[PDB]
């Protein structure tokens, strides 16, 4: 594939991020976990139980297969509901709720942010941490007046008809070979997240760019690296990559 070392970028850096907020024994709430790629991780990480949550069933489908033939310690529970626009109550807290590449699908609309937000502090354990790897709209918005949101890798089209603000946008489409067409994406309102969670008991703790986050913990955990030809990237695959930025919040 074209994609690979964006593939292993990502990983990486999801792999980090875990590493980062977990220890064993923990318990993790995957929110928009899809075919449940991070099991391994969250193996390696030596966690106690892990909870996976998708509205596509299609999705918790592989995850489910995925968690059956693999070797692993913690115990797994699946549920097939939307975790962003509908009240959730799985009945337990968590050590750590993660939301890898999709709490971004939390802001189609004010109320459904707010059940999003509501729903993660209320499965979150005082201390916990909401780690998530979401879509930065200040990057996106650069870009777009550079005239420059495209490349092999992607593609990214704002929607916004004449006589309309920029900062108005709340939503376009986003395009990866290999993977989502055409896929439409809502804007983190980040200021709106933030205070939302300071009023749900959540300060924010962190928040840096992929490319940044991958240059550091690169320089800091070489071994890591190597373990998936993490050594380096292109100029295209970069700015696939430098999409994202990593956001954590905590339950203080
Ligand atoms: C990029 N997919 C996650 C991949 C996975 N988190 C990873 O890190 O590899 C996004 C997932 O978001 C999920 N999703 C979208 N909207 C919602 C929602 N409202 N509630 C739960 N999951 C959602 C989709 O079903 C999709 O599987």
């Amino acid at each position: 594939s074209k994609t690979i070392n964006i593939r292993n970028a990502n990983n990486f850096i999801k792999a980090c991020l875990i590493r980062l907020y977990t220890k064993r024994g923990d318990s993790v709430l995957d929110l928009g976990c899809g075919k449940g790629g991070d099991l391994l991780k969250y193996e390696r990480a030596g966690i106690g139980e892990y909870y996976g949550v998708d509205i596509a069933e299609v999705s918790i489908n592989d995850a489910r297969v995925r968690a059956r033939n693999m070797k692993r310690r913690f115990k797994v529970f699946f549920r097939a509901q939307d975790s962003y626009g509908r009240h959730m109550d799985l009945g337990k807290e968590f050590d750590v709720i993660s939301s890898q590449f999709s709490f971004h699908y939390a802001f189609s609309t004010s109320e459904s942010l707010d059940i999003a937000q509501r729903n993660i502090a209320r499965h979150l354990r005082p201390g916990g941490y909401f780690i998530m790897t979401v879509p930065s709209r200040d990057v996106i918005l650069e870009r777009y007046k550079q005239g420059r949101m495209s490349n092999d890798f992607y593609k990214i089209e704002l929607e916004k008809m004449e006589d309309v603000p920029m900062e108005s946008v709340r939503e376009y489409r986003f395009t990866l070979l290999d993977s989502v067409n055409n896929c439409i994406e809502y804007f983190v309102d980040f200021t709106r997240m933030v205070d939302g969670f300071k009023r749900l008991g959540l300060s924010l703790v962190e928040r840096k760019g992929f490319i940044d986050f991958y240059e550091d913990e690169g320089r800091r955990n070489p071994e890591l690296s190597k373990k998936m030809g993490l050594g380096c990237l292109t100029r295209e695959e970069s700015e696939v990559v430098g999409i994202y930025e990593v956001v954590v919040f905590r339950k203080l």
